This record gives structure tokens, sequence and C-alpha cells, in this order.
């Protein structure tokens, strides 16, 4: 990985001595960008329900969700979110949709950890990773099958993502360092991507008329994280029209 300093380094560590698991997958992949291709061509509003435990149950949320969303995030990070593999493997082996690992993969061994506990792709981040690294384990993810989602905060995020060929690009914004989405330069790097790529914002608060503003800027799904946890039934009005 590139040098960090703070807490982004200190979970990188963990990251790094993070021991592989010995479980074999029982399931296919179900490809998560290619079910956004289709629920875009359906015109279906794709929403990827980002669950981190730390407050609901990660099977219950995941079960709830699984008839609305078109792919669930599920954060696997131990020390600051108290996810876990043993919990992604649950998730995986009982929802019938996508599962996204989101963690701070910086080794080959985390995705192959997913690809044993039942994710369905992985989430890779240019700021934490050299661009020949990030290269590396892109490759080696879609060589399991998996189309990993990019993570770009930044302009030079996005130039390092599409010069590596990147496909799939989730725009968060945000300073790891505070946690805050800047939901402008947010809509600024959506503007910069190619058509062809499958972009997915991270919104962690969210109003139903941004959405429809972020859908006017060619947005292909949503990733949503706090509002989702606090109400689950808001999914419901994102993804169908009501019957009252």
């Amino acid at each position: 990985p590139r040098y960090l300093k703070g807490w982004l380094e200190d979970v990188v560590q963990l990251s790094l001595r993070r021991p592989s698991v010995h479980a074999s997958r029982q399931r296919p992949i179900i490809s998560l960008n290619e079910r956004i291709l289709e629920f875009n061509k359906r015109n279906i509003t794709a929403i990827i329900a980002y669950y981190l435990r730390k407050e609901r149950d990660p099977i219950e949320y995941a079960k709830y969700m699984e008839p609305y969303a078109v792919g669930l995030s599920i954060k696997t990070e131990e020390k600051y979110f108290d996810g876990s593999y043993e919990m992604l493997r649950k998730i995986a082996s009982s929802v019938s949709i996508p599962i996204l690992m989101n963690d701070l993969i910086v080794k080959e061994s985390q995705i192959d950890d997913a690809y044993n506990l039942g994710a369905d792709t992985v989430l890779l981040i240019v700021e934490i990773l050299t661009e020949r690294e990030l290269e590396s384990l892109l490759e080696y993810a879609r060589g399991y099958g998996m189309e990993p989602l990019i993570l770009i905060n930044d302009e030079n995020d996005l130039d390092i993502a599409l010069r590596i060929g990147a496909r799939f690009i989730t725009i968060y914004s945000m300073n790891f360092e505070t946690g805050e989405i800047n939901k402008e330069n947010q809509r600024k790097l959506i503007s910069m991507i190619p058509s062809n790529v499958v972009k997915v914002p991270l919104l962690d608060f969210f109003e139903p008329n941004e959405i429809e503003e972020l859908r006017k800027l060619g947005v292909n799904a949503f990733m949503i994280s706090s509002s989702l946890m606090r109400n689950p039934e808001k999914i419901k009005e994102l993804i169908e029209g009501s019957l009252e």
C-alpha cells in the first residue's frame, strides 16, 4: 500500500495482518455490476444497501433488504466497524442478491477470503494503493469473475481508476479522517466519469429529491448507508411505486 498516517494506517496494517479464511464458497458469483446493468435496462432504481454493524442485526437487515436492493455492501473491517468474515459468510449464504465485501483490501488473500466466504465482488480504494497495486488487485479480482468497485475521493483518484481500466466506480468524495461526504465535489466527479462506466455515489443521508437529481447526472446505482440503517423501510419508496 501507500504510506498513510493515523487511523487509515492503523487499519491498513491490521488488514495486512488479516488471517486468511479456509472456507469454500457454496454458491456461484452473482455479479453486482451486471445486475445493476439489468436494473438499468429495466429502469429499476438500483440501491446498494450499505451495512455496518457499528445498530441492527446483520441477518435481519440482509433479509429485509433482499427483495428491494440491487445488492448489499457488507463492511468486514473488524476494529472500527466491528465487521467480521463470519458475519459476511452468514449473510452471503442466506440472501440471493450480490454481496460487496467492504473492507480495506491491500493484499490478494483478502480477495481470496471474499471469494471463499460467498461475496460477489470487492471494494478497492485508489487512495490506499499504489497505481500498480490497484491494477494488480483489479485484474486479480477479475480473474475470480469479480468486477470490483473502485472507490474514488477526488480527481486524481478518478484518473488513476480510468487509466488502469476501472469499469465499476463508487464516488465517496469522502475525507476518511473525518468521514464527511462533500456532495458537491461528488457531483463534479460523477460528471467526469465516462458513460460506459457503472458509477455509484455513496449517500449517507439523503432526501428523495437529490436522488432524482443524481439520477439526472447519469448515475447507475446508489449506495446508501445511515438512512437505510435508521429507517430500512425507506428503500421501498426508492425502488417501487406506492399502492397507497
